[PDB]
């Protein structure tokens, strides 16, 4: 029961795209504020592809920050195999210890995307700022925000350690988090894993044009240090 | 349940390589020659993703090409699991008859791959050339050589049709080998891989542009690139 | 007329190569495993010199063993020929009872070669190995591998001892697939000008004689260096 | 009939061997004089593989010159085969046109050797001078003289460029004892060729220690261009 953490920014303000309607209004982040329930953490935005959970998101003066943790253990031998079968994951950008599972995650599924609905239609503003509903943060090829880029590890204290742009205040809390979250019970073959929908998206991530040269700018962007596990 | 057809130019000598392993020797060339059995026809290389079967390959003044049909009903109910899932897929890049299976094939493993056993050291310098043998014809995300930029069809007349500087009088022959010879799950965990490994290539979609472009190829075509 | 025995190391791990090529990997090794049919034993590696067959390979703490057996008439009438017209085949380095065909082999082809064919393209490291079919074994005039050194004779019984760090479990069965198997004029032109090309090799008698030192074969025996 | 010369010298003084056998006694030497009638060609020694004829030996401050002639057609076409089988045959040492049957020689039979016999037994002294009979002079692996390495051509004039030290008034002479030899009749399928007889003779040639860097100095002594068509 050995399970992977996923942390880094899902949204930055120095890393702004051109698109308005990705922008958050930081009055509805604020209003979601802590810890209410975990968010599900996904594949690829897929609900059918539920690995593992979002036990918090914060701010800091780079940007949102989102703390999770991969529990399938269906999907956690799935990294395991793919890897061997994968020249991409097994290849270093740099030299370091053969960890197959986060290498597997760091070609298959880099960044990080967070994704909120809208009860949209009846329109709010809670009493300053325009509602939406944070329901699930996936990983991804390529999140739509630069910066989304994340990090894999075993334990929070050397995954955090990569975002030097994030106030110690946070990551010191953030690590308590996660043992508190660590009293989630068990909810083993809940979907297999729609490999063919897992295989579609993967072929979706061969038609990004500048894509490995976008992750550079990405873990530069979010100040992760040069000698990561990440592939770009 | 009826099977795909699989064309285009595994070598073009009007498109060449940068490096020497890459290149064919007419030697081993008329060697070969026709036919001897099918060939297997595969996934990325994977001896366990065999899919169909190459049914005869020949020569042009534009190169060499390769005729393959599939036949897998396993994997042709994927092209269809994946194709509404796939947004790449789905997407067309000019307008044109929807078409699952095939949308996928051009989205997931465009181009086509020819590999070729050859001996340890220097074997057979058969004074009339070098040795190497055919084994199988694979279907990729984007062949290490070019022009390979492959067309994926229901019919040969049409499917043939794509290649321009193809001379007519090898597909009239192409398109009757095919009724000629209508007489391993899919370890998708390591095909998923295999896409992974495509997701890290520099400049993928404009390099398979090229290939359409070179392997004379209209833009009415289902080329998702 | 009788068959002659040719046995030796193909590969032995204590006397490495300084390249990759020429590396064997334990996975093909066992991939290959004992027999499938019997395997063609040809000269300088040409395929239109078959002269006898292999009958098996073996594994060893030492290296890889090769067994095979010389049955081609018109070869055997060679060694004959050759004998009595090559000085450096009648001439012992030291004093044994005199053998024709078996000395003329020693002068002529006194290594072992292993050619395997290998894929164009890394075709299926199976990940449990990487992808080689073992094809032929061809006797030569020095192997580009160690301790090859190989070993000639009438009978595998004596032919056999001349290795000792061979394992008796191997050898006591192998003097049985001898038994069990016992169920192209020659370019001479084409043998010459293999025989010119030995002629411009640096080290050859000297590399051969670290090739019987290495191999644990006797002072006493019928190697030519 | 297109036929290749074979010229070199069988014996230098600036090159002798330790072996006082192969010592040549001048007084015979000048007792043999010149074109009595040409001595025969043979491949290795053998009586059997007459390959051409020698049409003439002369003296020089630099030692005795040999020069022959390879007119068997069945031989001639052998050389052609064998070239396109040698690896050794068809590179070069340095770059130079495609040159077939020549080039075959210089990796197949690369020296000269002057063999004489001796009336033995009646022992003579030609009033000055040890009784000797040349009978012919082969082509050969090694010869045991040093700077006996030859050179083979379609045309002396070309042939003869390669000895420096060679005496303008014997290469000026020599190129006409060619012509005078033209008259030759013809003489084919003479003795087809001991394949096998020259197979041994080639296994023989294996077992050399030290070949290739003696023939390296014996193109030095006889001072033959560094561009030549030879091997070493």
């Amino acid at each position: 029961a050995p399970s992977v953490y996923v942390c880094g920014f899902v949204e930055r303000p120095d890393a702004p795209p051109k698109d308005a309607c990705l922008h958050l209004d930081p009055l509805t982040v604020k209003s979601q504020l802590p810890l209410k329930k975990p968010l599900p953490l996904t594949v690829e935005h897929l609900p059918d592809a539920p690995v593992g959970s979002v036990f918090g998101l914060y701010q800091s003066s780079a940007g949102l920050f989102s703390a999770a943790s991969i529990t399938s253990g269906d999907f956690l031998s799935l990294l395991d195999s793919i890897y061997h079968d994968c020249d991409i994951a097994q290849s270093q950008r740099l030299p370091l210890p053969r960890e197959p599972k986060v290498e597997a995650l760091h070609a298959w599924l880099p960044s990080l995307s967070l994704a909120s609905l809208h009860p949209d239609i009846p329109q709010t503003t809670a009493d300053g700022g325009k509602l939406s509903f944070f329901d699930h943060v996936s990983i991804c090829a390529l999140g739509r925000r630069r910066g989304t880029t994340a990090v894999y590890g075993t334990d929070l204290a050397w995954v955090l350690k990569h975002f030097s742009d994030l106030e110690p205040s946070i990551a010191a809390q953030i690590e308590n988090d996660a043992n508190a979250a660590k009293r989630e019970s068990g909810c083993p073959e809940d979907h297999p894993l729609p490999l063919t929908k897992l295989i579609a998206k993967a072929i979706d991530a061969g038609f990004l044009r500048n894509r490995v040269e976008t992750l550079r700018q990405d873990r530069g962007v979010a100040n992760i240090p040069a000698e990561s596990y990440l592939k770009a």
